[PDB]
């Protein structure tokens, strides 16, 4: 809005991940570049690279985002917790 920053991950990366989903979901690399084309205000942020790991984190705690290649892998905007994600190892 004028801070050259301010923009709640949250909102990019579901922007993102709702639509570059494919198959399901896609990983992080995807959705930072996704962030970064369509975003320069957080895409071009100073260690954005980096929040957007700990955005990820906090995403899939708060069940809003989910990882179904696991932690640092594909993420799958969350919607249910549905079965057939045994694959997360410990994502609680």
């Amino acid at each position: 809005k004028e801070e050259a920053s301010s923009k709640s991950y949250r909102e990019l990366i579901i922007e993102g991940l709702t639509a570059l989903k494919e198959r399901k979901g896609s990983s992080r690399p995807a959705l930072k570049k996704f962030i970064k084309e369509n975003y320069p205000i957080v895409g071009s942020a100073s260690n954005f690279d980096l929040y957007f790991n700990n955005a990820i984190k906090k995403g899939v705690e708060a069940g809003d985002f989910e990882q179904p290649k696991g932690p640092a892998g594909a993420v799958k905007l969350a919607k249910k917790k549905s079965p057939e994600v045994k694959k997360e190892k410990e994502v609680s």
